[PDB]
């Protein structure tokens, strides 16, 4: 039996572990943290990620208790500038914990061996993974799914450009308060942009009938807008229609102003080691596809390992096949972020939706625009 | 090699033929008409039917050149009473020819032997199909996909209740005239109900950027509203906002006032003969699921024939497994039609969407409400 | 000093009494009822009536505590069909008591001698008024302002057509409940028409920040819709958006289903007797001008009595000058009522607004359309 | 017969001349310009100014061919922030020429002696007016209605503060293009504010079915926004919904970027000389009351001259009676302009509307808020 050692229990690592286990690999997954958890409050998935979930046998648990808004709406200075439904392209909003739980439960159901407090500190291309405990594990495949600060990557040495932004946002889950919001379209995604009187934006993202995912975005140089716990007054001033939800947001002492971070590498493979997710390709969140691409790439890795080739050759074939979708999406999302393109509305163009349109199960693009 | 003879080249027969051919059956399909064509102007499919298309390898050709509205909207007396998006449940509108062409092209690509001017006039449960030419074909499976007036069914004799309504509607494809319609949400499905000043209704159904599917519904006792070609004045009077499209509709000399028709049988099988689609279960169109159920049932038949059982036993197992979804949907659609339930809006309830939610590929219900 | 005896303490009689007293007449007014009061809940005035109030020195007290809606809106089956603002033509809504009080207070301020429990039972063209007490009062002018059942008129004998309708309405004052009505344009006049599922209409008429005037109109043959106190269920069913106000309306045990009533006479004068208001020209309320015309005619009477002619000649001149405006408005309002013309919206045409446009102070038409 | 000499043929001078002529004064009016004309494209009047017009016998000609919008609407960054109708307070929009013509025609009808190319260069408090021709005219009253640069004022010497702003606006009349504007509320006043992406504002003011009054406001430091003829691109960019009207505006080679200008004086009188209008009290246009106050003050002057006092005493009484309304309105309009208060919407408060609410005919405040 082929053995895989996966470093990291995020969406990339769990996807890799499930996909490999379904194909008969002996899979062990190692999470550095003391518990299995997902940070970031909420998350969007699209057709591509939902198809991965179908491929993993985890779609049912995800769709139950998650939300597809009637439309993706954009506001500029409180004026609705677009409503987009992507010509039926499937999409979904959920809490991070909801997605995480579904993947963990599926991995456990399949008998994936999951270890917590288990940090990969070094990886060897010949197929050896060293944990912080000093345990050296031999494997036929090593998956570096260990995030932007991947030690699987950096122990080997990959030529790279990394960037941590000065700016960021505050992501929270609060109650919907739907009745208290009164008249409106409060099941929508609403991306609420402003440049005047200050640069403040809220991405309003319903997760289900109970939970609302809010992203509060202000520059780091704004001492009030970037404050945690949230400066209620400055958010209510520019988003008064969300006051009921913002009052609940202001109670959260766990709120963090998290910075954006990107990674791009010359390659994603070395011998029997494959880098997946933020370890390889962390990107700007404009197109809401960092985890989508991570999951597609992890699932696609399992596919290329079923061709009867050596692991080394399968990994090379995998990157060649799948990386361009991620490269283009990363580049375009970065362009969108820098140009504030989403502020215009109607920017989920055919090109913007390329990654979302990809079906990893059939390996074709679907849901034409 | 197992041989199947399929009577009828509608959506049920083509689905059966493709699904069987994909599983290695030697399939021949017989269409009574001189050409392969689909009547009825336009058609809605939902998740269940779209999943059948995925199973048939015909989804790509269908999604290209078809439309998912941003919302399914209902009007009563020109007042919007509901907007429904079904919590992300996939759905699609297309011309009948668009769906038909996709299925025919797929059947031809797989090497299904299609005959036109080939009418099944008698079927024997032992596996003999007699054509109007006098040709007697022996087969391991006979599929009666030959519509509400099925001769495969009636030559054998199935206890049945059939009903042809006095009332009906006029279904047409016209240009979108989107610019000429001016301000509005003209990519929506809009079910435009009226009881005052007369009983007149238009189901407004965009198929793509070029083609609009209209259903003009008035009682048979209304000599103007039921007239073909359409009485332009009486339609413009109550739907003045559609005048540009109605002017184009009035040019169509091919317009027909078609009656609603239902069939229900005590059983769908006899020996090696299976009845699929309108031959077995024609229903009211309120839930837009007659072809959806027909396609699910045809696809499901192919599945039950892969269990290693006798054809006779597989057919019995098939009906037992799949019929209840169709029975409930038929009953509920008839209830909706009789009570004019759709006129209230917000009537695509979890129960109404049961058939749509069924995934025939995984044999589970998806897209929870 | 010239002496006038006025029969009736309604809007016509009070207007006549004030206007005459301002011109130096010794005026006595006789009200049959035990108290000075105005029935009918609320009332609309337009430019013509507001100009009379200006002429009477009673405009200030009327405008304080009354309401001009931002627009006059019409709904058919809950769909807004028109919004009308009459090109700036002044108009106003108020409670009947508000208008009544303003006129009574002005009459008292001028020293008009007002008697209650004082019914005119006979009038003589030579200038004698007999009260129910048997008191015979001699005067230079007798004003029959004693309503649709005028005894001043009928004691003399005027050729006439009177009509009392079988149908009618329930008029009430309730609290605004503005906050409880939620999203909307609840300061508007909204004429809420329906023919389906039943013939039920509400004229929604805000009087000020505290008081709402509702007219609930259903046919007499409808036992539920015409019931008093109101059948809450049947009104909430068709006007659910007014439920907070309708709950308050249902508490009113004083509610009446009052019938429409009209009067038309061959003449309005006989010797020293002049008939004013409903005594002469009761009309359908479609154009909201019965009191408007009554007040214009009463004020105009005082004007014609300042020409230095005999009272008999002044009265003849008065009717000749002013009656055609009332005749046309009565006729058009009756046409509108019979044809349900207001149900279409946009029916306050230049012709419909003729009476409203008349300025009695300058004797010209203003506020062109 | 009392003789009045009026310097200036603007709204103040024409009002003074008509009002005095109606009271039996021998009135001569002197306009410096070669023709009688009014600059500034369009103008708003309110109840106070409309009542002056009624007092002048010029209301009929003004209301015919002018417009009361259904509402006064305010936008910030294309989002509607308020709709105001002032609780029925009368108001009106018209072209400057429309108002001017009505006043000139009334003055001519009354036999006011109007001279063009007749400039007042000096005034003496004893009642002598010297024209640029050298003609010295003796009079019982001299009216300085000669604008912000009044030579009647400055020849005498009045302690004053004058201010000419660096900023200004471009005022134009263009066709309505109502059909070309498509869906909207295009009969409204719409004050269209923006601070982002640049400081640009359009006051949209329909005058009648044919003519639209536009005020295009940008800072003088903006070389494109302040350009004449208008820089079409920069106006269409921020007001694309007005493109049809802006294309017509760009054709006007007569367009001017006119600066705001204010005047405030310690007194308005000296002996037999009275200063009226912009000569005395030019103000910021935020409350749209510069001409309103000018007309009220000119009309009020005629009233105080009917008390049987000396002209000198009547003038002192006039200023004491009427100036505080103008002082408060000037101050508040300046505050509004400086604070950009109108950008918030809902700022026509009872205090803001004080001047508008004043009725000069009855000398009371009407139309309570
Ligand atoms: C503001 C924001 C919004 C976003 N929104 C979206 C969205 O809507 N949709 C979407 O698809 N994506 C979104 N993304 C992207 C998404 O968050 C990431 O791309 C995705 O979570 C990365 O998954 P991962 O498994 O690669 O890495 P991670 O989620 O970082 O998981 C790595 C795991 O490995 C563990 N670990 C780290 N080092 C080691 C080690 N040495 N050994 C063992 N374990 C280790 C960590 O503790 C962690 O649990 C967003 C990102 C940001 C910043
Ligand atoms: C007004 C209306 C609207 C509808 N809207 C929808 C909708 O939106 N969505 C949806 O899913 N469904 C809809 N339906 C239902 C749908 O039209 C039918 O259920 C579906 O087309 C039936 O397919 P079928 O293949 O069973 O039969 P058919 O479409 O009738 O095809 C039978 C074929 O067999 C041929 N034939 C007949 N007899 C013989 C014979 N003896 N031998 C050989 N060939 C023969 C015929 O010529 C025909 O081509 C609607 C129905 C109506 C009436
Ligand atoms: C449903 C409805 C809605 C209406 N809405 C409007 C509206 O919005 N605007 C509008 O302008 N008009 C409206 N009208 C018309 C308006 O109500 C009448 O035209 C107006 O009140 C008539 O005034 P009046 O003074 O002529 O008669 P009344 O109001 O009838 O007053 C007559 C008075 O004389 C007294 N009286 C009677 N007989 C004698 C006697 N013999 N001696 C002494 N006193 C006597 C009575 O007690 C009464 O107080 C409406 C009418 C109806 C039915
Ligand atoms: C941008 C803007 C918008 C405005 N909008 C409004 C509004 O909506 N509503 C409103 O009410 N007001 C408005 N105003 C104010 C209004 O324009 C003025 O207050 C009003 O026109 C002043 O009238 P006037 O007669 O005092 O002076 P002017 O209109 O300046 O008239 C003076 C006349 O006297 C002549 N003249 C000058 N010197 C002499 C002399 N020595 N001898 C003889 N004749 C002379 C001039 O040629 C001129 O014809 C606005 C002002 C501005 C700047
Ligand atoms: O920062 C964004 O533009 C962004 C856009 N979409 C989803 C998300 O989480 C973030
Ligand atoms: O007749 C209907 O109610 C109907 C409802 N949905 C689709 C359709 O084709 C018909
Ligand atoms: O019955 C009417 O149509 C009517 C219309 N306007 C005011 C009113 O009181 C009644
Ligand atoms: O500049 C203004 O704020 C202004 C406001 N109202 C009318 C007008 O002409 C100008
Ligand atoms: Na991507
Ligand atoms: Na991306
Ligand atoms: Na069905
Ligand atoms: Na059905
Ligand atoms: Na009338
Ligand atoms: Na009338
Ligand atoms: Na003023
Ligand atoms: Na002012």
């Amino acid at each position: 039996t082929r053995r895989a050692e996966v470093a990291g229990g995020g969406f990339a690592g769990l996807t890799a572990a499930i996909a490999l286990k379904q194909n008969g690999w002996d899979v062990r997954l190692h999470e550095k943290s003391s518990e299995l958890r997902a940070f970031g409050a909420g998350i969007y998935l699209w057709h591509n990620g939902l198809r991965v979930l179908e491929g993993l046998g985890a779609l049912d648990d995800v769709l139950q208790g998650s939300h597809t808004p009637p439309t993706y709406e954009t506001w500029m200075h409180n004026k609705s500038v677009s409503k987009e439904t992507f010509n039926g392209l499937p999409w979904r909003i959920m809490t991070r914990s909801h997605l995480h739980d579904a993947l963990v439960n599926r991995a456990r159901a399949l008998g994936v061996d999951i270890s917590v407090n288990s940090e990969a500190v070094a990886a060897d291309p010949v197929g050896r993974l060293t944990l912080q405990t000093g345990e050296v594990l031999e494997a036929d495949l090593i998956v570096g799914a260990d995030g932007v600060g991947s030690k699987v990557r950096d122990s080997i040495g990959f030529k790279q450009d990394r960037w941590v932004s000065k700016d960021g946002l505050i992501r929270l889950i609060v109650p919907r308060m739907k009745k208290e919001l009164g008249h409106g379209e409060w099941d929508n995604t609403i991306d609420m942009w402003n440049f005047w009187p200050r640069v403040q934006r809220i991405l309003y993202s319903p997760c289900n009938e109970n939970e609302l995912y809010l992203g509060l975005m202000a520059p780091a140089a704004d001492p009030r807008g970037s404050s945690v716990p949230i400066d209620l007054e400055v958010w209510v001033e520019m988003f008064p229609f969300l006051e009921p939800c913002l009052i609940e947001a202001a109670k959260l002492k766990t709120a963090r102003y998290d910075k954006y971070e990107t990674t791009k590498l010359d390659s994603w493979t070395r011998g029997k080691v494959a880098l997946v997710g933020d370890a390889a390709h962390a990107m700007c969140p404009a197109l809401a596809q960092g985890a989508g691409c991570a999951m597609v790439n992890a699932f696609s890795l399992s596919q290329d390992l079923e061709e009867g080739s050596s692991v080394e050759d399968a990994l090379v074939a995998w990157e060649t096949r799948i990386r361009p979708i991620t490269d283009r999406c990363q580049a375009l999302s970065g362009d969108y972020a820098a140009n504030r393109s989403l502020s215009k509305g109607n920017m989920f163009t055919p090109a913007a939706l390329e990654a979302a349109r990809y079906d990893p199960l059939r390996r074709v693009y679907s849901w034409p625009q």
